[PDB]
C-alpha cells in the first residue's frame, strides 16, 4: 500500500504527513485527546472561515470571499475584529504555529482539526477529510457571519446565499450540542447550551423546545432567552429557529435519534468544507481520522419535566415518545 513512515496504512502519499499533525493535535492543542473548549473553540472557527463565501458579492463583480481558505488565520489582523469572531484569538495563534511547523495549508488544517477534535467527543461521527486546498487567500469580506440576535429570515438568507438549504441549517446546527458561550453573558463564563456540552447528541434540539422558565445569570446578556433551567444558557437565534415554520420541523426530527442526527450533520459539514473549491480537485485522507468512542445514553427529557413542557411546534408531525427522567431540575456546571 502507501505505507506512510510510521506504519500505518493509508490511500494516498499526500495523507503522510496528516498522521504528524494528528499527533502534535491531540498531544498539545487537546490536551491528552480531550473534548473541551479548544474543540468548542474550532468548531466555531470553522463555520466563521468558510462562511465568508458569497456568490452574490461575486455576482455584483465584488469579492466575496474564498470560503474553506482559512483566511480567518493568514488574515486574521482583519477578520478577528469583526464583532462575531471575539473569543477566537488564542485559538488561531495556537492553529497557526501547528500549521506554519509541519507545512500544512490553513484550510485543510482547520478541517482537520475539527475532524480530529470531533473524534474525542463521544457520540460524534467520523467527518470527511480533504487535503490540498491552496494555501493562498484573500481577507474575508465583513457582515457573512449570522449573529444571534438577527430574525430568522436573516440567518436563512445568508445561509441560502453561501449555499443551504433551511434544513441544513437547522442539520448544521447539532454542533451546539457541544457548546458554551463565554461572550454573550461573561457572568455565567462557560454555561452550557445542552446539558451534555461533552456528548455529540440530541439533547441541544429537545432542551432548546422546552419552555423557558428560568433565567441563568444575574441579568441578561446579549441576544439571551429564558432556558429551562439554572445553568443551561438559551440564545435568541436557536428559540426562534426551534419554533419558525421554515425550520420547526427539522429541528423535531433531531430529537428522537442520535443515528439520523450524526448522518445529517455529516453530511452539511462535508458540504461547507469544500466552500470556495471543487472537491474533485482535493485528495481524499478520511481514513486518517480515529473513530469516537459510541454514545450509549438514550435522548431524555430531563428533571422531571415532560412533554408538556415543551413547546410543539410542527404542526404536521406528533412530538416523538421520548424518555422522561426523576429527579429534580438540574442545575448545569460550566463546560470544561
Ligand atoms: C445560525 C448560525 C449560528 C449562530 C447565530 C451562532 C451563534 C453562536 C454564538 C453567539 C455562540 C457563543 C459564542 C460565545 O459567546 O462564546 C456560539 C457558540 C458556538 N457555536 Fe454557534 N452559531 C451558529 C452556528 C454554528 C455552526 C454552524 C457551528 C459549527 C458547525 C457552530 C458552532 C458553535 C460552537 C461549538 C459553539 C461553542 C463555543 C464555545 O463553547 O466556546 N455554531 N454560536
Ligand atoms: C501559508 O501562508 C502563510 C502566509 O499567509 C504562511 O505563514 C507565514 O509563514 C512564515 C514562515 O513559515 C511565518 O514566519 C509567518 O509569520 C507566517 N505568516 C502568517 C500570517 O501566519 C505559511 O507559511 C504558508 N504555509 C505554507 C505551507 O505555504
Ligand atoms: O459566533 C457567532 N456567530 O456564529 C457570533 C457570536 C457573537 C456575535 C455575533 C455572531
Ligand atoms: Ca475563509
Ligand atoms: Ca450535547
Amino acid at each position: 500500500s502507501v505505507t506512510c513512515p510510521g506504519g500505518q496504512s493509508t490511500s494516498n502519499s499526500q495523507c503522510c504527513v496528516w498522521f504528524d499533525v494528528l499527533d502534535d493535535l491531540q498531544t498539545n492543542f487537546y490536551q491528552g485527546s480531550k473534548c473541551e473548549s479548544p474543540v468548542r473553540k474550532i468548531l466555531r472557527i470553522v463555520f466563521h472561515d468558510a462562511i465568508g463565501f458569497s456568490p452574490a458579492l461575486t455576482a455584483a463583480g465584488q469579492f466575496g470571499g474564498g470560503g474553506a481558505d482559512g483566511s480567518i488565520i493568514a488574515h486574521s489582523n482583519i477578520e478577528l475584529a469583526f464583532p462575531a469572531n471575539g473569543g477566537l484569538t488564542d485559538t488561531i495563534e495556537a492553529l497557526r504555529a501547528v500549521g506554519i511547523n509541519h507545512g500544512v495549508s490553513f484550510g485543510d488544517l482547520i478541517q482537520f482539526a475539527t475532524a480530529v477534535g470531533m473524534s474525542n467527543c463521544p457520540g460524534s461521527p467520523r467527518l470527511e477529510f480533504l487535503t490540498g486546498r491552496s494555501n493562498s487567500s484573500q481577507p474575508s469580506p465583513p457582515s457573512l457571519i449570522p449573529g444571534p440576535g438577527n430574525t430568522v429570515t436573516a440567518i436563512l438568507d445568508r445561509m441560502g446565499d453561501a449555499g443551504f438549504s433551511p434544513d441544513e441549517v437547522v442539520d448544521l446546527l447539532a454542533a451546539h450540542s457541544l457548546a458554551s458561550q463565554e461572550g454573550l453573558n461573561s457572568a455565567i463564563f462557560r454555561s452550557p447550551l445542552d446539558s451534555t456540552p461533552q456528548v455529540f447528541d440530541t439533547q441541544f434540539y429537545i432542551e432548546t423546545l422546552l419552555k423557558g422558565t428560568t433565567q441563568p445569570g444575574p441579568s441578561l446578556g446579549f441576544a439571551e432567552e429564558l432556558s429551562p433551567f439554572p445553568g443551561e444558557f438559551r440564545m435568541r437565534s436557536d428559540a426562534l429557529l426551534a419554533r419558525d415554520s421554515r425550520t420547526a420541523c427539522r429541528w423535531q426530527s433531531m430529537t428522537s435519534s442520535n443515528e439520523v442526527m450524526g448522518q445529517r450533520y455529516r453530511a452539511a459539514m462535508a458540504k461547507m468544507s469544500v466552500l470556495g473549491f471543487d472537491r474533485n480537485a482535493l485528495t481524499d485522507c478520511s481514513d486518517v481520522i480515529p473513530s469516537a468512542v459510541s454514545n450509549n445514553a438514550a435522548p431524555v427529557i430531563p428533571g422531571g419535566l415532560t412533554v408538556d413542557d415543551i413547546e410543539v411546534s410542527c404542526p404536521s408531525e406528533p412530538f416523538p415518545e421520548i424518555a422522561t427522567a426523576s429527579g429534580p431540575l438540574p442545575s448545569l456546571a460550566p463546560a470544561p
